[PDB]
């Protein structure tokens, strides 16, 4: 495997919320399009769902802190060996060290706002962003938002070092690799959504509680 | 596994109040929304049952110290060994290493406020953030909370040594991980609640003692 | 396992009144609430019986020193040994280190009081935090309290070393935890108690001895 | 294998954008030719598809930040020997050593150009190289870029050690080369594009989400 920040966004979803809903932002490229009050999407797979950024802040269809500095150090190591009565006995080992630390901050709209934000009219100027978006999946807006403060640095290393003998001939692979990645500030490390059903083309229906669909239209 | 700061509010818990009521805050994300006139919801699962938080004071639905010093370090291993007639041995190490020093006060809403806030009216400006609230599950107040006063840094190391030897190959894993996390002032570490039932949308009926539905209407 | 703070009462309990009827307070969080003239109820429980807090003073229903200095260490161990003919060996050992230092004063309400405290009409402004209070459970004054008057932190120190050897494999579990806790004054330690049988809504019959029903009505 | 540009473009999509759909730049050569707003096309072959740029921005046929520093080496090797009743006997090592530094950057059109350039129509002065586009394949126009800011020095190290013995004769190969290049600024490491379908010569349709046809007419 994963990214150095999907490593790190999945720590601090691990740690600044236990349980809950938050989820991790996985890359780092549309972090920035994860902040409060852009909307988001969802998409099914067979593994199963995901959720992806359309770019759209709510003022587009609208018609109109607490700081905490995580650090840690992982060392993992997983060794298994197979054997077959074909002559293939296998052996692998797979090791990691990782070094974090971080500072982030929440961010978070108001109640008051998602009390005013209810049933509103969208906009006359329906952009073909949101006009083509599949009624098939879902619809959501970003609430809540962990983004780091501070430029980071985190560092891992990885190990992968695995081989085969088979009745005939052998065959090994040894990887070794130290990584490194640094961060600028304000990069959203984690997000949680409200849904947004829409009856209609101008019912903003925040949906709080409920698996339901975004668009019954 | 869990969260360091949910290790440290089952500690919090297990100590300042043997016994009672008192429930740990798992996730410190929404630490700040456990705070005193909170209103929370309850959650039924198969396990069993959790509390969230809305989000919502008492002031949305309504019509209108002490302080202890704690520091522990724990060490804790557990290592178990099985075996099978089926060629398979597997062996288990599980060890714990936690320090925390914490300071908390308490803070509570005084039984003449409670006595006040008896049988109420609510806001005829029912959110929908409220009103959209299924009457299935129940809905509470939180009374009392223990809340941090200082800048907090609590520490873990973990270490999971296990393998199992088959009657073919082997598979093993090593982890070992050392976590720190920081913490601001003021974060709810626990709370309890007084349930609120509402025979109807003009009656906060506060209740004290009783297993009983949160919404009769 | 037990809270510091319930280790500790219950050694201020055996010294302070050898037999007797005093009972030791268990959590702190609701030591203040333990304070003298604080109203009292009582609980039944498949283990035996129990006491809680109302928050209430006499005040609500009311219609209107000595300093000892404990000091002590224990050190305690107790290792068993089973053996069954299903090849099961289990061996446990726990052992405990316990230092504390406190200087509790007394504080109790003059039988004068008590005296003129009979069969005295309530408040005809019943709160419904007693009006809803169950009949079938008793209800007490609290008369004498034990309370710190220094900042204390006391220590504990506790190890569990227990396995087992089955006929197929083995489970073993060490635990070694070193606590220490930090109390404000005026902690209420300990407290004895005098019932309130209510024949009526105007009758505050304090009852001194005598197993009996503590609401008649 | 690959080219070292290639390497370190590869390692940016992996690292910037976990999932997603960014696409790595291949040459360097035409780097300059996949920044933002350059028209791309589509290519399919038997082992997939590709891009390539046409060379044209948007304006041709229109008729009218975010600092990252990655730095990682890479440790690998690969060991295989295999054997045949042929008295053939052949066994390959593949090792290679990877150091990168590099600082890239973050730009991209913003959506409100994407809502502005909403079904436009095109020059009447249609360029051959735009006008004998095939219309079998797609069309896309280049959204998010990412782009050095500085001038990098790469390097590699590759070793490639196979024999093999057979029942004449044996033959073996040894290479090992140490490879540098130099990378001026703005060179576009990866990009990411947006459908333009074309139902007629004045519909600059486009496309956001939806495997289709980008020449229906």
């Amino acid at each position: 495997m994963f990214s150095v920040f999907e490593e790190i966004t999945r720590i601090v979803v691990k740690e600044m919320d236990a349980g809950g809903d938050m989820i991790a932002v996985r890359s780092l490229v549309d972090a920035d399009r994860f902040r409060c009050f852009h909307l988001v999407g969802e998409k099914r797979t067979f593994f199963g769902c995901r959720h992806y950024t359309t770019g759209l802040t709510l003022m587009d269809i609208l018609d109109t802190k607490a700081e905490f500095q995580i650090l840690d150090n992982v060392d993992s190591t997983g060794e298994l060996i197979v054997r077959l009565p074909k002559e293939i006995t296998i052996s692998g080992s797979f090791q990691g060290f990782h070094h974090q630390k971080i500072k982030i901050s929440e961010n978070r709209i108001s109640q008051q706002y998602l009390a005013t934000l209810e049933n509103r009219k969208l906009k006359r100027e329906l952009p073909f962003s949101f006009r083509s978006i599949n009624t098939r999946e879902n619809l959501y807006l970003v609430t809540e938002t962990l983004e780091t403060v501070k430029e980071e640095t985190l560092k891992s290393d990885r190990q992968y070092k695995f081989w085969s003998q088979i009745s005939q001939g052998h065959l090994s692979y040894k990887h070794k690799g130290q990584r490194e990645v640094t961060i600028p500030p304000n990069r959203v490390l984690s997000y949680r959504v409200k849904q947004l059903v829409f009856p209609n083309k101008e019912t903003m229906n925040i949906h709080f509680r409920g698996k339901t669909k975004s668009f019954p239209e």
